[PDB]
RNA sequence: CCCGGGGGCCGGGGGCGAUACUGCCGGGCUAGGGGGCGGGAGAGGCCGCCGGUACUCCGGGGGUAGGGGCGAAAUCCGUUAAU
């Protein structure tokens, strides 16, 4: 008997988050962070970070009954980056390492349409 | 240098001629141009109605305490429940 649940992973350039729920998204059985696990915020978007974020969270969802997961990995989408950082591979490989059954892994980025104007003016982020 | 003769001194007008070229007048054409008909092409324009995701904010439910940012940070956001 699989008690089902999705695994959101949201990747970006400085941080990594994990929040484990319900197969509807509402219920939240674990979420954990970088900053949650990780000395300095030097390391929070490291992939040692993501992989001890993915441990702690998959076994607090063990702890608490959520046996299997998908996997939804993103970014920032809209205006930033329209990629994962690097911490949801390790993420994803600390989750399937952790005991977890693992279902369809997914990219659910939210990709602008067009869009929105983004920072850094029109001369770029270091002129 | 002076004398004598011819030429020019770029022009004006008169007379007699020529009609290729330009102009004028008349007639006729279709080669350039314009006006058409037909099937298509186009982010061409104005006007109206509608959608796509993204986003920000707001309200409620889950769940704690971090988030955000950077080369590194710090300001900043968050325990009135944030990400
Ligand atoms: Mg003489
Ligand atoms: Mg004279
Ligand atoms: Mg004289």
């Amino acid at each position: 008997k699989l008690r089902w649940g999705i695994a959101w992973i949201y990747s970006s350039s400085n941080n990594t988050i994990i929040t484990i729920t319900d197969l509807t998204g509402a219920e939240t059985v674990a979420r954990v962070s970088g900053g949650m696990v990780v000395r300095a915020d030097k390391d929070k978007p490291s992939p040692w970070a993501a992989m001890q974020a993915a441990y702690k969270a998959a076994q607090l969802a063990l702890a608490r009954g959520i046996n299997a997961v998908h996997i939804k990995v993103r970014g920032p989408g809209g205006y930033g980056m329209k990629v994962p950082g690097p911490g949801a591979s390790a993420a994803i490989r600390a989750l399937a390492r952790s005991g977890l059954v693992i279902g369809r892994i997914e990219d659910v980025t939210p990709i602008p349409h067009x869009t929105i104007r983004p920072p850094s003016g029109r001369k770029g982020r270091r002129v």
